[PDB]
Formats: C-alpha cells, structure tokens, sequence
C-alpha cells in the first residue's frame, strides 16, 4: 500500500464542488478550495487551480493532478519544518505515511502544534502517542479516519487499511 492509496481511501474522490464536513468547499481528493461561504469564490479558486473555465466540475485526471501537487506540498512542508523534519526522519516507511496523511489534512502548521505527540513519536512511545493523539478536536471530528491513522502509527502496518 502507499500514501497515495491511503489518502485516496481517507478522502475519497468527488468531481463536482462540494461542501465538506465543516461546510467548506472542496473537490477532488480532499482538495480544499476555500473556507469561504461564496460558492463563487470556490468556483474561482477552482478555475484558477485547473486553468480553465470549470463551472465546478472536473475531470478525474485533473483531480489526480491536484492530488499529486497536494501530496507533494505536504512533504515539502514536513521537510521545511524544524519540528516535523526530525520526527519524520526518525520514522519508518509506514509511519511516515501516517505523518504525511496528517500534514495533508491539517497542514504543516496544525500538525507541528501537537508538541507532545511528536515527542512521543520521536521516542517511539507508540502506545502513549496514540493515546495522546486521540485527545484532540481532530479525532473527535474525524473518529473513523483519525482511528486508522493513529492505528497506523501504533502498529507500523497497513492493517487499518485492509
Ligand atoms: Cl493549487
Ligand atoms: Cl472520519
Ligand atoms: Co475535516
């Protein structure tokens, strides 16, 4: 399995503009367009992003392209961050993907804010990190997904994903 398949499972695929669980406009595979109420605003971001008059609807290839860019960006964010890099480096392949998933969903900056879980991950204190991760708004607002990720961190296997 890999980060791509994993996030595809977590975020699903939508070709038409949609409002997310928080009421934000998104499209594709978890690509946030804007946090604004204006559907026009979202259309415009979209057109800006795709390079064409989309009218809120995109193609699968277009979707996968925003996905690659987005996955790329998450990693860069990780590598740029003084708090995230070292943890990332200390992790194994499966766990790195779990970190990416989180950076992707909440941003580099939101993730760097989980000071305590990051320390625990850095020390390989799997069980405790997982307990700590679950005490968040993240988890409470995304019970199912958050559980697959936390689990992945805990086991270092793709089991939550099979
Ligand atoms: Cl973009
Ligand atoms: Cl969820
Ligand atoms: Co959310």
């Amino acid at each position: 399995m890999n980060i791509f398949e994993m996030l595809r499972i977590d975020e699903g695929l939508r070709l038409k503009i949609y409002k997310d669980h928080e009421g934000y406009y998104t499209i594709g595979i978890g690509h946030l367009l804007t946090k604004s109420p204006s559907l026009n605003a979202a259309k415009s971001e979209l057109d800006k992003a795709i390079g064409r008059n989309t009218n809120g609807v995109i193609t699968k290839d277009e979707a996968e392209k925003l996905f690659n860019q987005d996955v790329d960006a998450a990693v860069r964010g990780i590598l740029r961050n003084a708090k995230l890099k070292p943890v990332y480096d200390s992790l194994d392949a499966v766990r790195r993907a779990a970190l990416i998933n989180m950076v992707f969903q909440m941003g580099e900056t939101g993730v760097a804010g989980f000071t305590n879980s990051l320390r625990m991950l850095q020390q390989k204190r799997w069980d405790e990190a997982a307990v700590n991760l679950a005490k968040s708004r993240w988890y409470n607002q995304h019970p199912n997904r958050a559980k697959r990720v936390i689990t992945t961190f805990r086991t270092g296997t793709w089991d939550a994903y099979k």
